[PDB]
């Protein structure tokens, strides 16, 4: 029966104040590397735990006992996305209602059918790039951003954002980012709701009606993809299909989750192989060996074993959505220690149970691809970067086949230079980037 | 589209006779380096190729384009192990099954368990090694055996086999060796039903129920161990338990593959550091600063990455498990050159991919476990001792723990000569051993 430590406390505000940074996972991170397994974070009106183990991990992962949490971030995504599937309870209707008319289109049956979407996508990127004049360097993570969401945009909604057309981003991006700065500053003010304030929200919600007329413009011009499902697809338990105001939390629930998630894993892989040349020359001679063909096909994809791995290996040490939140069903014990009553909520810190050394070993922070080697000697909730259970990432398997297409033919047709000899700077928002991260690749002369 | 190389034929018995040696794994050794990377072999009613570079290899252990063969040895194995783990196909329902279910007792909590059991017979080792008498010699291959079969027994089944009490071999371990005699007899004739091979299959029958009954024994008794996995585990996929068929013949499965092969890899670790000085005296130090207290932890076997350099470095030069057979799943082509049709197997010749000089280097018959060093930096498929894939060795991290553990005792506890200067000589049966080889062990005096 343990106590459970709590980080330094801030008064009246109680832990509130450490999340006032500008790297709030990192700074989390800190704390349990100096207290443990399991520690309470508090403030006012909320309560919550950090797990960081795989041994406590793998309880809170029982969905007998523990159901997906909204946790405060969740909630305020909630506020533009509504009951979608990322944020709405388990229990609400639509819910179960959308994942069982989605799954069917996100399966690896379904993957064939957006591949040649992703190649196009794809190409266009190798084009920018191998179009750079000499001495000009890439700006990595803005340039995955660019394919992600492009790439979401088509294989989603058959909408063309042509962000390769653009040196800026789409004011869509640019306005969630404004959105979400708002959002974190609200939470260390006292009074948030004060007369004061009305400058504050007079901008923040001229952003959420920017987002309406994309949506607008996107169902009114609607093909075999994630929008026509939606339209026309029932789901088998009710009977129904989703109606016009569900679909619009859809469409906004994926095109956030869709791209930025992605496009973070794709910019830390090419990060770790600028680090590691050893793991880069592995992995170019898969993408040689296995990508004959000007246009990768997609079982071509599927036979990128290594760049898989590195993939992997890239979510191990930054999974680009770092926690997910749980509520315990009914009172129980966590650990055979930890007391829980109904309710009470846990946070799953992924990147430091990704970093148990009882259960990686004690090199956890190199960068070794050579553990995916083998799939199943991973044990049971030890590496959870999608999430868990049913609610765990419908979009695993999109993001994986486009992040290895693309990596593949990064690998094929460029070396990468680490020309700055870049200082790894993790940009956070809801999600993980490394900031400012550029290279410099030299094409290797392969026609498409 | 090359022509194969082929060696030399003896009229309708085509290249069999070639294996009518007491060594064939070092005769197609031969064959390979006159002939190259690939050769055809033909028997009456059988054609096989024999891999032996990289270049192959990696494409041969693409899953997708070849699976799992039982080749000629393992049907013949197959005679007495059933549809244990080594002997069935991958398509066949137990092996899946078995799988499933057998996979949590080779995981880190269950070497955790085992390592307190395997540390009772390295003592035994240590103290018969301590006990012997001024200019006492010890038989190397004998003893490692000794080791790992009664590891095997006592971390797989509670069951103690007290090999240390014993002058000459189990009757089980004399009865299998015989068996395997009359299998390679069996190879080389024309008429396997001709009368006068009756009494050749009398003694067939009478091993394995030799085998069967000692499961009777071992079955009769019956805790952390294999077997309690056996009989309560069910697996999650079909949420079945193995019948009482199937367990028989894991039994059988785990008994042999548990310790033959890991017994020559001892022997020849040792073989190797005896003819290395310096290696044996790195390895010595290593094991000395480790190994700081009467008993090796767990962590502590962890931390001798030297010795494992070791086991790898003695793996790659002699592996002891030598050849591993696929087939194609469909037509295909192999290396740019070589046609095959769907059914077509190949031969993986392990110890000729491991001196692949293109991967290695020129100086590839030298034992450096330094090569080692960093995974990474091994290109992908060269390094095969524990098979590939989801049909690579399941027992792989329990091999390497025991003899890692056993072989930091005896580096800690004995300075060893080579006092008959042992000209290696290699012993083939399934697998490989260095036979007659002899040492001297000085004890250090070091209590347990
Ligand atoms: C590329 C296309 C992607 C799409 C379309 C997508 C979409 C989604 C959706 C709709 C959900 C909620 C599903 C539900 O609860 O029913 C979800 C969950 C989740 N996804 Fe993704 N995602 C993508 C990529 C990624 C990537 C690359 C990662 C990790 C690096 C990731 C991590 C997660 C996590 C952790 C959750 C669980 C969130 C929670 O439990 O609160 N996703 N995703
Ligand atoms: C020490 C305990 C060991 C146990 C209990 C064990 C057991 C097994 C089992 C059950 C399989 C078949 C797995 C499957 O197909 O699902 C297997 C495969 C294999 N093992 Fe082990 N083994 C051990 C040690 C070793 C060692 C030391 C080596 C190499 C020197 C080795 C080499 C192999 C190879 C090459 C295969 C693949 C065989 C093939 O592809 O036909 N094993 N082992
Ligand atoms: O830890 C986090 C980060 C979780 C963000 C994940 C968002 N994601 C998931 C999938 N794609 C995006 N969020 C806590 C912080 C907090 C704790 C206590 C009190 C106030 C705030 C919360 O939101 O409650
Ligand atoms: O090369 C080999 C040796 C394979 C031994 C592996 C035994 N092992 C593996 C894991 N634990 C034991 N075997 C061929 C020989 C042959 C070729 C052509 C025609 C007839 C016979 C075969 O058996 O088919």
């Amino acid at each position: 029966i343990k106590e459970m430590p709590q980080p330094k406390t801030f008064g009246e505000l109680k832990n509130l104040p450490l999340l006032n940074t500008d790297k709030p996972v990192q700074a989390l991170m800190k704390i349990a590397d100096e207290l443990g397994e399991i520690f309470k974070f508090e403030a006012p009106g909320r309560v919550t735990r950090y797990l960081s183990s795989q041994r406590l991990i793998k309880e809170a992962c029982d969905e007998s006992r523990f159901d997906k949490n909204l946790s405060q971030a969740l909630k305020f995504v909630r506020d533009f996305a509504g009951d979608g599937l990322l944020t709405s309870w388990t229990h609400e209707k639509n819910w179960k209602k959308a994942h069982n008319i989605l799954l069917p289109s996100f399966s690896q049956q379904a993957m064939k059918g957006y591949h040649a979407m992703m190649v196009d996508i794809a190409v266009q990127l190798v084009q920018k790039w191998e179009r750079l004049n000499a001495d000009e360097h890439i700006e990595v993570p803005e340039d995955m951003t660019r394919l992600t969401l492009d790439t979401i945009g088509l294989c989603g909604f058959n909408y063309r954002f042509n962000s390769f057309y653009r040196d800026q981003p789409h004011p869509f991006i640019t306005s969630m980012v404004r959105a979400l700065d708002e959002a974190m500053n609200k939470l260390q003010r006292a009074n948030p709701d004060d007369p004061a304030y009305d400058e504050n929200k007079r901008q923040f919600q001229e952003d959420i009606k920017v987002m309406n007329d994309l949506v607008d413009k996107i169902i009114a011009d609607r093909s075999d993809d994630l929008l026509t499902h939606m339209l026309n697809g029932k789901d088998p338990e009710t009977g129904e299909p989703l109606d016009d105001e569900n679909i619009r939390y859809q469409i906004i629930t994926f095109l956030i989750a869709g791209h930025e998630t992605t496009s973070g894993l794709l910019s830390f892989a090419l990060y770790f192989l600028v680090k590691n040349p050893h793991v880069l020359q592995k992995a170019a001679e898969e993408a040689a060996r296995v990508l004959v063909d000007p246009v990768p096909s997609y079982k071509q994809v599927k036979q990128l074993k290594y760049v898989g791995m590195v993939l992997n290996e890239a979510l191990r040490l930054w999974p680009t959505a770092p926690a997910f939140s749980l509520y315990a069903k009914e009172d129980t014990v966590l650990g055979g220690e930890y007391p829980l009553e109904k309710g009470d909520e846990l946070m799953v810190l992924i990147p430091q149970l990704h970093r148990d050394k009882t259960i990686w070993g004690d090199d956890v922070e190199e960068f070794r691809p050579e553990r995916f080697e083998n799939p199943s000697a991973i044990p049971q909730h030890a590496f959870k970067p999608f999430g868990n259970g049913q609610r765990a990432c419908i979009g695993q398997q999109f993001a994986l086949h486009e992040a290895t297409l693309v990596l593949g033919m990064m690998l094929k047709h460029f070396d990468f230079e680490d020309h700055t000899n870049y200082e790894l700077d993790i940009k956070e928002t809801l999600t993980l980037k490394p900031e400012g991260f550029v290279v410099k690749a030299k094409s290797k002369k392969i026609p498409l």
